[PDB]
DNA sequence: GGTGTACAAGTATGAAATGTCGTTT
DNA sequence: AAACGACATTTCATACTTGTACACCTGA
DNA sequence: GGTGTACAAGTATGAAATGTCGTTT
DNA sequence: AAACGACATTTCATACTTGTACACCTGA
DNA sequence: GGTGTACAAGTATGAAATGTCGTTT
DNA sequence: AAACGACATTTCATACTTGTACACCTGA
């Protein structure tokens, strides 16, 4: 028994044993059995050989025509980066599966879009832009992160329920997890800090609130702790979000009469807020799947964490603002990647 | 020139030509060159033919021994269905990458879990098993759907943003969308329907509320409507154990109509036809939809409920049995 | 920020598959 | 000459390992 | 409850690869 | 006989097109 | 929804324009 | 009719609570 390839392999052999084309077939036939290629084929083969050849592979056959240029489909991506296969299958007068494949046939993967903080509008971006433009402007003259202190305020739900992803045979159901209670115990901690480390942190009582005075009282307690915890600082650059409670007529005056550099920070720019993006964020993660039995436990936890984190950490967080702005700007104020 | 495959093929030729090993070999050298297998080899090859073992392909040779047996790592899935590779790994003293694959090898894929309403306290489940148990029992006797009217209430924000999914070259930004303002312009539709269709529905104006008072009034308008649209009508009202629904006030407001309060277990939106099936459809339907006007909403709703094929409603109300048959056989823990 | 997966590219396993050689036929 | 009967010495789909690449999450 | 992606199977291109056959040497 | 022009006859990777299968959404 | 200022718009409360009196030419 | 001082009694410029609006977090 021979085949269709190894077969022709033999004629190469013959071709080197000088046995003439037709000559070879003669053996070839009698070699195995009549059920084999023709003479003609061997002449052709030999003909192909004489020139200096060898079947690297059969040459590409005839194939139907591409029902649609390749980039013709790439145009659409260019228009709407995120459509559905079904959608393109229509714009292309094709099936969807069809597109499934062309897509594979090109780098193309499917990614989910980032969620972003707000529909920033003209005037808002414009603000951001400059803001950084400036801060960044000064960060060049010289580093003042070295003397800047920030802090913001974010919740801490007593139950971070994690949706669990599980490994299993297809058609097999995954681990189901119980939704969170939209109205359950949650303390609203707020903290301040700077490059060298944290500074002072209060954890409100479950269901507590921050008022204009409330705020004030806090800076104060803050200060007392600051001076003691921080030598050098005995100006200091304060950076906090344009809340309504931080944009307090009183506090503006409780701050001024306290003397602190009220560092600017555009509206809706939490990606410009270290406490936000780098600090809370870190927490965010390891703040997960975690459940909190009692308020004290949370504080209990807040402490451990805050501590363990090598001084380095914070440094970075704070020492990011540069690049952060640098983006804020280059991005023309739009948020950024 | 030849190779290893083709070569072997030659000694297939030669064989059949009653040519000898040490003979085939001779040719083989004069054929291509001296850069051809060892005569020895041929001989060996020959023996393989005496048996007719026409070597179709080579044969698996040396290989390291499996570090960790197969159903071994699979036995850890049986414990915690969903661990991380880094974790299964670190329990089989083997690199992670390593795992990725043995998983890959076994017909194993990862899929994210289902979300579900609430943790059912040992007790809370008992409640459900019976509640169903019973209805299900009542159903065997008679088919009381043909007269079942239910309704629950659901919000409707004016903007419903959806994280977008874009196609592009690896490492590349996907078209991003801006977060929904959690607090914002939203209405609060309230509707009742039955197997045959929708009967009546109010859409409480922006930042609206509901109080025993209000509901009564609703329950009532409902009736009116119900009657002028539903000839035949006893009647079975199925509605969640809200606070404004378990109020003695309305407890009477219903009694004063014969209306049959069907039974129902707390934390059980998955037996709320009005919920798991009516809204449900609507949900997709409201995707990425924007509403510039409170009326625009009322508009859509109308158009929609019109659009809905009659049968659809039926199905929703006829799922009820299967649903319970499940409800029970699951012991309360919601199903799937 | 912090993980989690899966490609890419090295490092061994180890029994073929081949080779070398002295020895039977 | 033509095989053999022993060990050497190449061979090469395996199992695993580092090394990355990179979708995505996390703060809003 | 609804829809979006991809693994199956079929199925018509259509030119390279292969056949059949009467010339040519 | 050996091989070549000439007009028929296969092949086989393609490009799509129905069928599904099934993760994951939605309702909460 | 939570918390603030800036401003429009219904109210208490204090200060001019008036009204009622009693008294003398 | 005349023209005061004294107390009422209405009027009206003006110092309080109220009640909307838009703003910035957030997103439970
Ligand atoms: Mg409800």
């Amino acid at each position: 028994v021979p085949n269709k390839e190894q077969t022709r392999t033999v004629l190469i052999f013959c071709f080197h044993l000088k046995k003439t084309a037709a000559e070879s077939h003669r053996m070839l036939v009698e070699a195995f059995g009549e059920q084999v290629p023709t003479v003609k084929t061997c002449e052709r083969w030999f003909q192909r050989f004489k020139s200096g050849d060898f079947d690297v592979d059969d040459k590409e056959h005839g194939k139907p025509p591409k029902r649609y240029e390749d980039a013709e489909l790439q145009a659409l991506l260019d228009e709407d980066d995120a459509q559905t296969q079904k959608q393109l299958a229509e714009q292309l007068e094709v099936s969807q599966q069809a597109v499934s494949n062309r897509l594979r046939e090109m780098g193309k993967i499917q990614k989910v879009g980032r969620w972003v903080p707000h529909e920033l509008n003209e005037r808002q971006m414009e603000r951001r832009k400059n803001t950084c433009e400036i801060l960044l402007s000064r960060y060049k003259r010289k580093s003042f992160l070295h003397r800047i202190v920030t802090g913001d305020e974010k919740w801490i739900f007593f139950v971070n329920p994690k949706r669990k992803k599980s490994y299993v045979d297809p058609g097999q159901p995954a681990t189901s997890t119980a939704r969170p209670n939209r109205f359950g115990k949650k303390t609203m901690l707020c903290v301040w800090w700077d490059q060298s480390g944290v500074i002072y942190y209060e954890l409100l009582k479950p269901g507590e609130t921050v008022n204009a005075a409330r705020y004030q009282q806090q800076l104060i307690n803050l200060n007392r702790a600051l001076q003691r915890k921080r030598p050098e600082y005995q100006r200091v650059i304060f950076l906090h979000d344009n809340a309504p409670s931080h944009t307090a007529r009183a506090v503006r005056d409780t701050l001024e009469t306290l003397n602190w550099e009220v560092l600017p920070h555009a509206a809706y720019s939490p990606d410009l807020a270290p406490s936000d993006y780098h600090l809370f964020a870190s927490m965010g993660h390891a703040l997960a799947e975690q459940r909190f039995d009692s308020y004290e436990s949370v504080k209990k936890w807040l402490d451990e964490w805050f501590a363990a984190k090598d001084d380095e950490f914070y440094w970075r967080g704070i020492h990011k603002l540069p690049e952060r702005w640098e983006k804020c700007v280059a991005s023309d104020g739009k948020y950024f990647e």
